């Protein structure tokens, strides 16, 4: 699984599950082609997006939709939603984590890659 | 000046000098229109993006240009670029600070919004 | 004013206003000394705790009280409070910000210092 | 395991491995007692500090030892060590998992707390 998604709930302390991922990869004509998608488990955790095969270099857009959970929470947020944009597999294949810790008015992400 | 940019590095506990920012508005066509830009100061800051007149409701997107400002550090970062997208909503009179607290493999976004 | 504390509220978006504050010196007896303390602002900023003759090199302690601004909103909150602890360092004239982006189950804190 | 903890290098985008990791519990003296310590594994992650029987109610400290981290890799930061405070297991037992994410002026940490 090279490419995984964790999502935290910094208001209850919680994993954030049932939210909405959507992965897209830059094409050669400057434009964002989707390229995988799926909504965090009961552990906050997405996996099984793409394979090694499919999961090219390239430069990759991760929008975690922030507002479709905390309104479903009673909350209205800040952000429209989360996005991490990168360069993957530059250097070769690499395993991806994109975390992200939510609040209302402010979120956090963090990569870690590893060999 | 409602609304204003502010970074900050986390690597050397320091303002991010320099730092190139660009500010877009949602068009109805679902495209991203340049709405102002500029470069941090030396505090950190952007100030004088907009006017009261000029920033009406609407979904906005900040990106700030992390991978430049570690580049020009030696530093080897992971995020294109990082990206802040929210609606600006008229429920009386709102000045927005954007601020992001920026790390080679992580950063966070918060918004103050005040009155 | 070489030691000032601003705090934020990830939930509201906002300044932590009314946030006690207390900041203690590391004695050669491995105790902790009050040193200062004050309560934050309607801007989230307590200034004026101490001065540049008193705020000698050495090991300090600032304690936000973090638990009692969580109960004060009716909000269940998982630290007692941020404990923040470093060295202050005659390594040139330096300003030292300690800053708090604070949420129920998790805070982050950043030094910024200038000169 | 009732209590983990699991701390990131958020410069590397790596997991911060070998900090030292040191738990008080408050005893009724108003002193911090020696509860458990460790190193953190290849993963980042400190599994086995304690028992079900043995973490009782009470409030604890967690004291990650992050000076001693950065020095190690060249890095002189800024804090002495993140100390996480709080209540634990007030409303019955729970599993705690103390997530930190380490940069050389910042850190934030965050509490997932499970039934
Ligand atoms: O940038 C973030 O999203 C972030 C993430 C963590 C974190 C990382 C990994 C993990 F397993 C748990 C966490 F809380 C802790 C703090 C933080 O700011
Ligand atoms: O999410 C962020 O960008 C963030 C911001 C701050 C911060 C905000 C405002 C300020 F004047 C100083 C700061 F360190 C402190 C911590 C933090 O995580």
């Amino acid at each position: 699984c090279p490419l995984m998604v964790k999502v935290l709930d910094a208001v209850r302390g919680s994993p954030a599950i049932n939210v909405a991922v959507h992965v897209f990869r830059k094409a050669a004509a400057d434009t964002w082609e989707p390229f995988a998608s799926g909504k965090t488990s009961e552990s906050g955790e997405l996996h099984g997006l793409t394979t090694e095969e499919e999961f090219v270099e390239g430069i990759y857009k991760v929008e975690i939709d922030t507002k479709s959970y905390w309104k479903a929470l009673g909350i209205s947020p800040f952000h429209e939603h989360a996005e991490v944009v990168f360069t993957a597999n530059d250097s070769g294949p690499r395993r991806y984590t994109i975390a992200a810790l939510l609040s209302p008015y402010s979120y956090s992400t963090t990569a870690v890659v590893t060999n």
